[PDB]
């Protein structure tokens, strides 16, 4: 009989980083209606959306935006993660203190599925959550 409210999860994440994304002049813009919900344990899954903002900001270039988009698509609540910036395609399949892997099993313990991109001008992480 439990929810998250998503956007404004993500929205104190991104608040939080603010300082080290300032300092490089990035920018976190989050992209999702404020209505969005969904079931899981609040706390771990608030350190599933830290642990990849903080890849995304170690990856992302300098003076640019980190797009974080989530929505409800049928049975689905995605989040998605985009930078400009690339990761090195051997810490890329190694990815599964930047270590996903941690983030990867409380995704799965809830039903779910993280998966990672990169080519060489973006890279993109998703989440997949069930929804309710």
């Amino acid at each position: 009989k439990t929810h998250i409210d998503l956007y404004y999860m993500l929205v104190q994440m991104t608040d939080e980083f603010y300082p080290q994304l300032s300092a490089h002049g990035k920018q976190a813009v989050i992209h999702a209606p404020e209505d969005l919900t969904v079931s899981g344990d609040p706390d771990k899954l608030a350190r599933v959306f830290n642990n990849i903002l903080k890849n995304a900001a170690a990856y992302s270039e300098d003076n640019s935006i980190i797009d974080i988009t989530a929505g409800l698509s049928g049975d689905v609540v995605s989040i998605e993660f985009k930078n400009t910036g690339s990761i090195p395609k051997d810490k890329l399949a190694a990815i599964f203190g930047l270590g996903l892997a941690i983030a990867k099993e409380i995704i799965v313990q809830h039903g779910g599925q993280i998966y990672a991109e990169s080519n060489d001008n973006y890279t993109t992480f998703r989440v997949e959550l069930p929804a309710m």
